[PDB]
């Protein structure tokens, strides 16, 4: 069949035939009009049947031979006389309305179908998602108009609670009273609920129009909004989503899906809200102008296991408006004051006229409906009565249960309603069990609610009492919130592949990847031995800095609002700022490194540049308050975070803005510096008392107390305890500005002596020159080895990775093996006493030398790339390099369709040979430069310097040339010229910045150097390798100075959100906005003293009489 | 309190805020005890008491002793002693 509705769902045909009245019209000839007239007790007419029974049966009479005993007339019952069949009527309307084709789902069902079935077509065929609530609403039809405010209110409130609580709106679906005010109020509130309310018309097949139409299984099927002028039935109502067309009989009957209906008000209080909640889906009643038999329908609500409550909307019309007033004036439970029979009859007699038979028979089922005031709930319409029927229906289902606060709060939690929770279930007065708000802690965490995490903080939930090791472990092991499904990825990566198929994680897999994602030397809390123990054993299982692992899952979990929630919540924001964008940066390589259909990395750099960009912000905030303390909260050991340091953290994620902020631009010019004071020193001071050793005691130093904010070694640091003279020298000589310029000194002596071995005679043996110059350049590559052996992590092959991706340290290699090849093949070459250079061996090993000095020059930009103004250029230079290149290419492309018609034009003759790669390379590219080869141009003329180069075809080269140049200069140069003036500032910009970065890398090399350059170097290489079989820089405070930190700190936190705040309510763009929404709420208001005093002036007049 | 979290953090560090309250009518009194601490403190009422926990926003404490719980009225001098005292400082 390909629907699993026709396996399953059927209709109804009136198999069977029976009499009217027994009257046929009129017009005497009766046994043909029989046929024209008698609508079956079923009540279509014996040929509307159309029956296979009865289909060949009204050519003898019909079923049922002559009268059939009057008591046999009274046994048609569709059971055993209407038989079940395959549905016929399952499709998708089409309204005709502006701009929506609105659509819905009709299906054509028997009312005998299993109350299982219906909730199965609904979430599985139809696609629907289990609601959080089901507001069945039930009213009169035919219901005019409410008046302009009432519907007003309920159209935003129904609207309101069902967008919220992702309900099903249940209905009647025909296009009167109800569902047409239904409709009309969804039409009101579309296109922000549109696809969030489903609303579900339990209609019968009988009052129906274009009921002929709906047939047609699995069908588009049309249908249309002009009211059929004379009719009595009812069309389906434009925006109801969904149809259950129940069919017993035929037209009229429209009494035999009210069972079904209520079928479906129970199939959904057995399915439980949510897979963490054990709350079953709510069930609500709500009315609004009523009828005669809905005080009835209301009666059988509050009688059921469990009570279905009501939420009356009085104000409307008659039946709520009847049942407002009596509930209203009703005993607190119970019976009224001296009798009041006499006005509620008078007042039941008016809008229904009954009349003390049974107008006393409706105060009964008025009486157990007021007892039950409690289950009964109304919305006082114009008397602000809990601010549109949502605050009321939704609390409806709180109150009117007596049930524990743990339910009333969970189910605002299954519908994500706060102020539902903190203004009615967290109301003073309530009283809660021991550890009840944890479990809602728990299930709020888990379903990512953000906002009722803060609620039950607010109120007095403790995440210190609260989190434990097997509750955390729980919250890494759900499905059921938001997930980040890499987690598994890593967790996978890092414990060798295998994953059992429970595999419930272990915070010990979880450290492993916080190590792997933080990379480096990094150790967490929870792969430590003091955590392996108490683990694997299992306050001590209480974590004593609980939002410092839960932040950590938020960001493994790929929860960002609520990792931007627990960072404002405990202390050490800074550096929880800079772990996230390490944890986030990290995930997103680990995410662009992996097969995936959603890339997710995008999503993580984001998050990881939304907390990088957090801990900038909060840098300026207390840079702006102190300098000396916001730079000590740059190196300050976490203790927390393996003992590392804001600022390596920052510098572990390449997060520039940070580093790059003057702050710690300012730190690291004062740990250039060392003890010594160069705002009263200058640098001819410090050269100067690097070749005048005694002037080192004529310079300024720095106190103890102007080194306090800056990170020092030990033994740095044992020397600001006492300053007597070899303290003086120990501080001038392990300063980093002095170990520079103690250094460029030997270099640029390395290059004026390797200079002088270059350009001089080099004879058998080395000259002493040449013999300083070796021993420089050996040393300083046992330097370099030293540089990667104490360098970082300590896989060897992530060191050498590391230093490989400089410039420099690149070149630098080449330029060591280069060099040693040369010295090889100079030193170790058999001189030949006749005229050097007839050995090539030492042609060989010289011209190296003459070709490694360039690394040597070229090294001298990384000296002057210590200049501020300087070093921004230099980074600049490969920055255009590269950002040229595409438009070099071209100039190299019109070089060769030149050169080769020109070297073929103008020398024919030319076998193959080598000399052809040059010259039609040669020329054109000194051409560029300005060479215009001017008497080689015409290459007949008599000023030619080519004249046997005249020829045919020759005169066709100096055209070629005219285009050549014109192309290469006055187009592609000038190109290149407008190339950089519109790249100029944004690579200017960004050198600067990674300028001022790779500031950091420089510096703190030179802390760990020796004292003396490369070529005396080897004596402290030797010092340090014999201390290494005999026996970096830390910031210190004292306990008192830990507590002034913290408190700035914190204090510098408060600063910033505050100040965020001030600035965005003080804007113009919220001062008109909340300007505009006040001035709707007065306006409102105007018009509404305005009315009261409109129904003053008439109290003049009537007082007066 | 309340008033104080309806209008803090203009004046978060300029209103000091001493309750003067006694050893007696005091909740979690064992916890605060410990020389020279960062001692923990609740915020869920004890759901059976008639104590009374001190409240959120109160900057300073004065925790007089003479008995043990009930007693309410060991402090009211001392409160009228810091009353006085500082009425004998010159304001500026
Ligand atoms: C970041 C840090 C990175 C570090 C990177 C470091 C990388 C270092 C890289 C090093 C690569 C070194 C390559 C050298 C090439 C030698 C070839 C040569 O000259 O052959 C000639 C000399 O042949 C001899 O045997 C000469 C022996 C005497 C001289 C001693 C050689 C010193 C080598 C230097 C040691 C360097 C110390 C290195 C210290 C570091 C052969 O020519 P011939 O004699 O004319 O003809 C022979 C044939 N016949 C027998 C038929 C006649
Ligand atoms: C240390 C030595 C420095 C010396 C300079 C050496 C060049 C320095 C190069 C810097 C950056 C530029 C990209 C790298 C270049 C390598 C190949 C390449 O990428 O090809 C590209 C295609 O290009 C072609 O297919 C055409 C290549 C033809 C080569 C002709 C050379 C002629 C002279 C010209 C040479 C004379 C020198 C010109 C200098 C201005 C593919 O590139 P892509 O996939 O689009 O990737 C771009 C970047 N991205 C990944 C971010 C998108
Ligand atoms: C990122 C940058 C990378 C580089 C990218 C670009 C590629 C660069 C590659 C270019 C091709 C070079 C091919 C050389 C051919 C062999 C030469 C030879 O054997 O001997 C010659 C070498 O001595 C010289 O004087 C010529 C060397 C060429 C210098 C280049 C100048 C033009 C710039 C080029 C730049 C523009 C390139 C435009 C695009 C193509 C000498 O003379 P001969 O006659 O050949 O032989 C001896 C005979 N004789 C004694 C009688 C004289
Ligand atoms: C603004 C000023 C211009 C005024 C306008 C009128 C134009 C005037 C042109 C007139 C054409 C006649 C000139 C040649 C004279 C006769 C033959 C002769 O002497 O040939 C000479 C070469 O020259 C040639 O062989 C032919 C040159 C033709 C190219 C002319 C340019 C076309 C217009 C513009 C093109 C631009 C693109 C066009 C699209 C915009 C032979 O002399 P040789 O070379 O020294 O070699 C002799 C020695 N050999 C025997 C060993 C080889
Ligand atoms: C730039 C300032 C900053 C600091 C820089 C770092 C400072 C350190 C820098 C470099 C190392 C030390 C340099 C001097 C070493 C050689 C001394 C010498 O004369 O050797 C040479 C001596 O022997 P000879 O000459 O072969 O003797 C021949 C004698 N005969 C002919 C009589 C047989
Ligand atoms: C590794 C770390 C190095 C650090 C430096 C420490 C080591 C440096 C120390 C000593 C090394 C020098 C040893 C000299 C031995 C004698 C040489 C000789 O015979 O005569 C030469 C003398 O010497 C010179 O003229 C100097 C040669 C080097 C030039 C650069 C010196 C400055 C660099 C380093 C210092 C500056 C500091 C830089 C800071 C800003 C040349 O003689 P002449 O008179 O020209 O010959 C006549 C020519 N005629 C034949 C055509 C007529
Ligand atoms: C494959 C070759 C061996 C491997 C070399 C690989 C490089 C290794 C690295 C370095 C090499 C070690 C230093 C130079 C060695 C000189 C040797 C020499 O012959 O000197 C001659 C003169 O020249 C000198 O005496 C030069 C002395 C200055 C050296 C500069 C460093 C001093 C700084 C201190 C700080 C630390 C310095 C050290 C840091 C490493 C004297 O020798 P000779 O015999 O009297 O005369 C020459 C020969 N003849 C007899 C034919 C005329
Ligand atoms: C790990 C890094 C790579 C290392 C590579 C390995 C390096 C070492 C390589 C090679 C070893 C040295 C060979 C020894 C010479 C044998 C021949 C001989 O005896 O002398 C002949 C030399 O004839 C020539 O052509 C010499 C050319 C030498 C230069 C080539 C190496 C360039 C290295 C590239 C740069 C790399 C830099 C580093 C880049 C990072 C002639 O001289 P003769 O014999 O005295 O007398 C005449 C006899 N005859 C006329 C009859 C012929
Ligand atoms: C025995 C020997 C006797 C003495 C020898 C004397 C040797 C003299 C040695 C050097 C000359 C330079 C002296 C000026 C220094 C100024 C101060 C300074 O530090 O400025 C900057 C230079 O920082 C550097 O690192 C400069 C490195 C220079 C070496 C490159 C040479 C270029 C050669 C290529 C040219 C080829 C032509 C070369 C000639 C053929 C750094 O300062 P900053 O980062 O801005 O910090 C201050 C910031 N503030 C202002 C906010 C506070
Ligand atoms: C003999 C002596 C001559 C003079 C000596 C001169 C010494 C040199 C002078 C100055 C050196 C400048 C310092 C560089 C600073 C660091 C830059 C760096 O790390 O790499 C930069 C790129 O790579 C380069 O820029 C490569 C180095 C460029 C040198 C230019 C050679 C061109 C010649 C060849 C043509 C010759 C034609 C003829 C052929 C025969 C950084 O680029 P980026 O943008 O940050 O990132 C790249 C990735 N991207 C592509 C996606 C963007
Ligand atoms: C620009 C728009 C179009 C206008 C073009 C105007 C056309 C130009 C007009 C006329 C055509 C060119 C010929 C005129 C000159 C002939 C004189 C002569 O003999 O010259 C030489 C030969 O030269 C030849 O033999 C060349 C033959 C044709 C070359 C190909 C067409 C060039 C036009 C390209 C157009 C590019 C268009 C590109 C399109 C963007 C010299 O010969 P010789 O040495 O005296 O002979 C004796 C030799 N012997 C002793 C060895 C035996
Ligand atoms: C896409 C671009 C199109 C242009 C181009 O790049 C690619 O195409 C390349 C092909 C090259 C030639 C290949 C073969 C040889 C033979 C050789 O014969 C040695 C003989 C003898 C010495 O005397 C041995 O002993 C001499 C050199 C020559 C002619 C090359 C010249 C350069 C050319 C034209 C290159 C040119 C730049
Ligand atoms: C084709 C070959 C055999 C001939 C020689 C090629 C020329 C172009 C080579 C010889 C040595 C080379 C230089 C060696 C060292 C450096 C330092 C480095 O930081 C940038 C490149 C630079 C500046 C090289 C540029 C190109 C160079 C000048
Ligand atoms: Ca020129």
């Amino acid at each position: 069949q390909k629907s699993w509705i026709e396996s399953t769902l059927t209709k109804r045909e009136c198999v069977y035939i029976i009499p009217s009245s027994k009257d046929p019209h009129r017009c005497l000839p009766g046994c043909q009009i029989c046929q024209q007239l008698v609508r079956c007790f079923c009540g279509r007419l014996v040929k509307q049947h159309a029956c296979f029974t009865a289909s060949l049966a009204m050519k003898y009479s019909d079923v049922k031979l002559g009268e059939h005993f009057n008591q046999a007339i009274e046994e048609w019952s569709v059971e055993k006389h209407t038989e079940q069949s395959p549905t016929d009527a399952y499709g998708v309307i089409n309204f005709q309305g502006g701009s929506h084709s609105y659509r819905a789902k009709y299906v054509r069902l028997s009312y005998d179908t299993k109350p299982e079935i219906i909730l199965q077509l609904l979430l599985k065929e139809w696609q629907m998602e289990l609601p959080k609530l089901v507001i069945s609403v039930h009213g009169g039809m035919q219901k005019f108009e409410l008046h302009p405010r009432i519907k007003q209110l309920l159209g935003k409130g129904l609207i309101k609670a069902a967008v919220t609580t992702g309900a099903w709106i249940l209905t009647g679906g025909v296009n009167t009273g109800v569902a047409k005010h239904v409709g009309d109020a969804l039409k009101e509130h579309a296109s922000r609920s549109s696809r969030k309310i489903c609303t579900i018309g339990i209609a019968p097949w009988g009052v129906i129009e274009n009921r002929n139409d709906l047939v047609g299984r699995d069908v588009v099927a049309p249908y249309q909004t002009l009211l059929n002028p004379l009719s009595k039935l009812n069309v389906l109502n434009n925006l109801h989503s969904h149809f259950i067309l129940v069919d017993d009989g035929t037209v009229g009957k429209y009494g035999a899906e009210v069972r079904l209906r209520r079928e479906l008000e129970k199939t959904i209080n057995q399915q439980r809200i949510h897979a963490r909640i054990g709350q079953g889906v709510p069930v609500v009643a709500l009315i609004f102008e009523g009828g005669p038999n809905v005080i009835l329908t209301v009666l059988e609500y509050l009688q059921e296991s469990p009570p279905v409550p009501v939420v009356v909307c009085e104000g409307t019309g008659r039946a709520a408006d009847l049942l407002a007033y009596i509930h209203k004036q009703t005993e607190e439970g119970g019976n009224l004051p001296d009798a009041a029979e006499p006005d509620i009859i008078s007042t039941i007699k008016k809008t229904f006229n009954f009349g003390q038979s049974e107008a006393v028979h409706l105060f009964q089922t008025m009486m157990e409906c007021m007892k039950k005031k409690e289950l009964i709930t109304v919305f006082h319409i114009g008397s602000e009565d809990h601010q549109d029927i949502d605050v009321a229906i939704l609390t409806a289902l709180l109150k009117g249960t007596n049930a524990s606060a743990f339910d009333q709060l969970i189910l605002t939690l299954a519908w994500d309603r706060v102020d539902i929770a903190k203004n009615h279930v967290f109301v003073y007065g309530q009283q809660w069990l021991v550890g009840s708000l944890e479990q809602a802690m728990l299930d709020a965490l888990v379903m990512d609610r953000v906002s009722f995490v803060k609620l039950l903080i607010e109120n007095g939930v403790s995440m210190h009492k609260f989190l434990t090791i097997p509750r955390l472990e729980e919250l890494y092991n759900t499905k059921q919130g938001p997930t980040n499904p890499m987690l598994f990825h890593l967790i996978r990566d890092v414990k060798q592949g295998n994953l059992p198929p429970g595999y419930k994680i272990t915070l010990i897999d979880i450290g492993l990847v916080i190590e792997y994602l933080m990379g480096g030397t990094y150790r967490c809390t929870y792969t430590r031995k003091r955590f392996r123990l108490i683990y694997n054993s299992l306050e001590t299982k209480r974590f004593p800095y609980p939002l410092n692992e839960l932040l950590i899952w938020a960001c493994l979990m790929k929860r960002q609002v609520m990792a931007r929630f627990l960072w404002q919540h405990g202390e050490e924001s800074m550096a929880k700022a800079l772990v996230a964008c390490k944890i986030y940066r990290s995930m997103a390589y680990e995410a662009k490194q992996s097969d995936l259909v959603d890339d997710t990395s995008e999503e993580l750099k984001q998050y990881s540049n939304d907390f990088g960009q957090l801990a900038v912000e909060l840098l300026e905030q207390s840079f702006r308050q102190d300098e000396t303390m916001a730079m000590k909260l740059l190196t300050y050991e976490l203790k927390n975070w393996s003992n590392s340091t804001c600022l390596k953290l920052a510098v572990s994620s390449r997060l520039r803005p940070f580093v790059a902020h003057t702050c710690t631009q300012m730190l690291l010019s004062d740990m250039w510096m060392g003890r010594l004071n160069m705002r009263k020193n200058s640098w001819y001071k410090v050269i100067l008392s690097i070749l005048v050793p005694p002037a080192i005691l004529m310079l300024e130093y720095k106190t103890k107390a102007e080194m306090s904010h800056i990170p020092q070694s030990q033994d740095a640091h044992q020397m600001t305890m006492e300053l007597p003279i070899t303290r003086k020298f120990y501080a001038f000589y392990h300063a980093p500005i002095v170990k520079f310029w103690f250094n460029t000194l030997a270099y640029l002596g390395f290059l004026m002596l390797y200079t002088f071995v270059v350009l001089v005679k080099m004879e058998q043996l080395p000259s002493v020159q040449e013999w300083i110059v070796i021993a420089y350049i050996f040393t300083y590559a046992i330097e370099k080895v030293r540089e990667v052996f104490m360098s970082e992590a300590g896989k060897i092959s992530q060191k050498i990775k590391v230093w490989f991706s400089d410039y420099f340290n690149v070149s630098d290699t080449i330029a060591i093996i280069s060099f040693f090849v040369g010295f090889g093949l100079r030193f170790g070459a058999k001189w030949n006493y006749i005229n050097a250079y007839d050995n090539h061996v030492f042609v060989a090993g010289r011209l190296i030398y003459c070709l490694n000095i360039i690394f040597w020059y070229v090294r001298l930009l990384d000296f002057l790339a210590v200049n501020q103004q300087a070093g921004p250029y230099v980074m600049m230079i490969g920055k255009m390099v590269a950002n040229m290149f595409y438009i070099v290419v071209i100039m190299a492309l019109v070089l060769l369709s030149f050169g080769v018609p020109r070297k073929a034009i103008l020398y024919p003759h030319e076998e193959p040979s080598w000399s052809l790669a040059k010259d039609i390379v040669f020329h054109p590219y000194w051409m560029i430069f300005g060479e215009v080869y001017a008497y080689e141009i015409d290459v007949c003329a008599n000023d030619s310097t080519l004249p046997t180069i005249c020829g045919p075809g020759t005169w066709l080269t100096p055209f070629l040339q005219a285009v050549y140049l014109f192309v290469q200069y006055i187009i592609m140069v000038n190109l290149l010229i407008a190339f950089f003036n519109n790249v100029y500032l944004q690579v200017k910009a960004i050198s600067n910045i990674v300028w001022k970065y790779q500031r950091y890398h420089f510096i703190m090399a030179y802390h760990e150097k020796p004292v003396l350059p490369p070529p005396l170097i080897i004596l402290s290489h030797i010092v340090s390798l014999f201390c290494c079989v005999c026996k970096g820089p830390k910031l210190f405070l004292t306990e008192e100075d830990q507590k002034k930190l913290h408190d700035f700190e914190e204090q510098c936190v408060e600063m910033y959100f505050d100040e965020k705040d001030d600035k965005f309510n003080s804007g113009s763009e919220e001062r008109i906005r909340v300007t505009f929404e006040r001035v709707e709420q007065m306006s409102i208001q105007i018009k509404e003293v305005g009315d009261r005093v409109n129904y003053i002036k008439r109290s003049l007049q009537s007082l007066d009489s």
